[PDB]
């Protein structure tokens, strides 16, 4: 599907998701184009903005901003509760997250649970600076459905539950609704924590609406929304459901934890995150 | 390779390699004045859309956050703000934004190119209407000139609602408009200026903070805001005071609420929160802008 | 004033208060190269167009009127050209007309900016078919240097396609790619490049009428042509020959005239009469240009 | 009527006779603006061509390039009669084509039919460089309807009658049609001959083609069309028809009769109008 483009020569990321919109980048050469049983995988060497994962179209990370999203991921959740020892990464095809779990040195086990084995193998080809983080000791990587792995978890044996999921277009969108966060919250000790790729305010202000409802039902502890600049993302942006269960109360806003060097998260960064813009902040309120 | 049709797409070697598109919906003008090329045209899910010389300068979905912060960040940084200038008139959204400090008497608008000024008026409602404010006093003309004839310590604020440094407006990021702006501010006056972004122009901010050091002996500062239509998706702003009252940027002084100007809107962007959030830099940029 | 929306026109300093406007039917792809702002949209009345850098450069109306002549007035002057060189043909429609000289064996097309091929490919049908004759060689790269490294006395007849001495193309214009022309041009060969309109630019048209008749020995000669959608409604032409066999641009030696190359389509515009009152300038321009 | 521009602060010439396009002309300053009982008139100080008169929306003439227009109208019917001395003309006027008829000192008498005193009184007020040709003592300016005083002029007592209509829209449709042109023929000298404006080819191949026809079955002399440049009409180009009445042969082709100094009209020029485009060539023939 070398048609979506807006551009000749040129990978334009569109989808019914952001209509009407689209991001587009120089391709210098296509590294790998191929086929799972569960998506459409694409690798090329972008000509200014490093070598680009694509899944289904969607641009999934980009070697010159993956730091802003791997960063904020991890640690939004991670820097905010003490000595977190076992987690949980749903979807990390990049291993980029995991490199900055590891970043933890409390971390004792890593679970990863990636469903389709084409995209770790792919990622872990040529994407060096992260597949690295599957070489961690801690690191029990998982291929599986997500949603499986998790309802058959211990209860209460996770410190955090990291949900790198893809755009809730098909069977992700599971991955956005009750029965799912009703099962990260048992896979929970107390006062643990989750953080869910939650969309962009710009965009999808309905669907953030009903997750922010969802996990407001679920989570007796603390329920957040941040947001943070993935210049790769359409709109610009990429939001982030924090969410703890009943137990210790869990400061979100104020990093009780906080930590090569990191390239964009920071104690400042991580209060800025939960500031939302009036227009949203009306809705999520 | 074959395009798919229907599309506009913002490309600049400002940004080489990356490509905003937006789904045009119907042309509705699109020449070129003695300045630049103009395009307005209407876009499928972005309203209607402003383009000069190739680069989206507002599109009615998301112009709320460029002209919210870029004004409010200094204008609710000071008291009472009497007398604002703004140069570039780019479409008067930064005037309706303006227009919202109840103590403001005046507000000088300078822009250079009137047929940018004529489209607007009338293509763009929630925008031309800036114009319309008693207290505007619009001026054609160039801004560097305006600035150079101003009485000194005249205004509260200033505002450069300039483009990108890449044609004859790279003066506007030069050390000789600072310099000029600074002499036209009141002691502890304060300039807001498009700056372009962390995550495109390092190198180029790097110069402006600079430029900006030297020449304000207030307080400088660098901001940054989330704007999905310009390129890399955030924008950037230096605010800078003049040696007098001191000026405290990070922590706005008058932040406009709501009942602040109850009749002339909510805001949809800007809020106290917002405002302290767009000085926390990440850390790349941290480190190299001090 | 207000205007009436749903327009694109064609403005510029090379003909300042003027302008062409065109009523826009959908637009097609608009973006920007390398070297060019590059637009193809549906018109309302004149098909589908092509705008470079903001001028209009060629309609599926009257295409046939720009590249017919500019072809045809060089290719029927001389005895069977074998080897043709067309610099920056931009659409292929020029290389169209070229293939339609069954003695052709070879035509190298040389254009700078592969966007505007690859768009003209998918668009303009007629015109893109032409890159598919087998005769034809095309090369992506900067023309001026393309014909530096060109073997000497090479080619039978050279080509410009240019757009306006505006931009870096104005090379094109300059006495040393006219003496690059000439070397690479067997003895008697021509070269044909569009060059303004007497209207509106007579100063650069005595300009470059000296460059060329500095340059080639052959005979040198200004013919212009109707075109409804270029500026002014007509273009020229330099026609130059260099030293060797007389050439005579006024009086056609080989015109097509229809079964010629009666599978390739008869011709809409150029004939035999049009060809010679192509050279019968107008008193006010007769006199300059001698 | 100051709305018919697509440049703010510009004048768009606009028309259905011309769909889809447009030419404008930057206004520096509106000089008049008034309503006859005919039609609108303005007339504004364009910023490069000059003053600009305007009748209906569409420009009828500019001082940068009236030249062009008026120089062939009146020369390609002129310079081919051997020694003409009674001319009529009939139309919008401006001077500028009496202007150049009474460059023939041959000329004895100069009819002169315009039926809008109001065009007459704008030209001669704010056009000196054409008010000039209603000065010149063989004028006889008429302010009638042309078609009427044509129709009660004597049997052949013209040598020429030049036909500066306007475009075949309202009223003046009817100088197009067979009856004014055998009015013109009743009204010529065996051997006289007519020179009626007659569109562009490429703008009106279908109405060039029944005006082609109609003289064709009213004279038996020559009938030939010519086509010329003038930047300010639509396409670039307008033609003209070139009749001649039963009597002594007539060459249109090549001027038997060639004369401040011509700006553009000269012998070449003369015969090359008469080369028409192959797609033109093709239909009229």
């Amino acid at each position: 599907a070398c048609f979506s483009t807006v551009i000749p020569g040129w990978f334009s990321e569109m989808s019914p998701m952001w209509p009407g919109e689209a991001h587009s980048l120089k391709v210098e050469k296509v590294l790998f184009q191929g086929k799972s049983d569960y998506q459409d995988v694409i690798v090329f060497q972008s000509a200014t903005y490093g070598k680009v994962l694509v899944l289904d179209g969607v641009i999934q990370l980009t070697e010159r901003d993956e730091c802003a999203y791997q960063e904020m991921i991890t640690h939004l959740p991670l820097c905010s509760i003490p000595n977190p020892k076992k987690v949980l990464v749903i979807g990390g095809g990049d291993g980029g997250v995991l490199r900055e779990v590891a970043r933890h040195a409390s971390i004792e086990q890593i679970d990863m649970c990636e469903i389709d084995k084409m995209v770790v193998d792919v990622s872990k080809q040529f994407f060096p600076d992260v597949a690295i983080g599957y070489e961690d000791p801690r690191v029990n990587l998982v291929i599986g459905d997500g949603v499986a792995f998790l309802k058959n978890a211990a209860e209460g044996s996770y410190d955090a539950v990291i949900v790198d999921s893809s755009d809730p277009i098909g069977p992700a969108k599971e991955l956005f609704e009750k029965p799912f966060f009703q099962s990260v919250a048992r896979a929970l000790r107390p006062g643990g924590v989750v953080c869910t790729q939650a969309e962009s305010l710009w965009l999808h202000m309905d669907i953030i609406e009903d997750i922010v409802s969802n996990c407001r039902e679920i989570f007796k502890g603390s329920v957040n929304y941040a947001w943070t600049s993935v210049p790769t993302y359409p709109s610009g942006v990429i939001g982030f459901m924090l969410c703890s269960t009943e137990g210790p109360d869990v400061d979100f806003k104020h990093p009780l934890n906080p930590i090569g060097p990191l390239k964009f998260y920071n104690a400042e960064i991580h209060s800025a995150a939960f500031c939302l813009p009036s227009f949203a902040k009306k809705v999520i309120e």
